[PDB]
């Protein structure tokens, strides 16, 4: 759910507060369309469409199924006991996590204006 992809970006990504990605470039949050603007957003969009997928699953819906994880010592896992969303569901959202970790962020990229610059 999204309050455990939350966690998951504050346990990857402790150096920067988690709304940093709430609303970053054209994936990266709300927004979902146009060219992806730099690796991070890139990160989104695959997020994205692992959630369009995802909801592809009788019953499954991506940001409130609460899913089974842990993150420690700097690793994150989704563990056994899920069911098909939701282990669908955490593997999007671990992946998106670590995607995140791995890009570099771009102040000028953050609160773009979607209309406009994501057609
Ligand atoms: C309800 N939330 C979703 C749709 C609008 C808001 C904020 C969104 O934020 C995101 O999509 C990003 C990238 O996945 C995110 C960053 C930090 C916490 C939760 C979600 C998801
Ligand atoms: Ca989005």
């Amino acid at each position: 759910n999204l309050y455990q992809f939350k966690n998951m970006i504050q346990c990857t990504v402790p150096s920067r507060s988690w709304a940093d990605f709430a609303d970053y470039g054209c994936y990266c949050g709300k927004g979902g369309s146009g060219t992806p603007v730099d690796d991070l957003d890139r990160c989104c969009q695959t997020h994205d469409n692992c959630y369009n997928e995802a909801e592809n699953i009788s019953g499954c819906r991506p940001y409130f199924k609460t899913y089974s994880y842990e993150c420690t010592q700097g690793t994150l896992t989704c563990k056994g006991d899920n069911n098909a969303c939701a282990a669908s569901v955490c593997d999007c959202d671990r992946l998106a996590a670590i995607c995140f970790a791995g890009a570099p962020y771009n102040d000028a990229n953050y609160n773009i204006d979607l209309k406009a610059r994501c057609n």
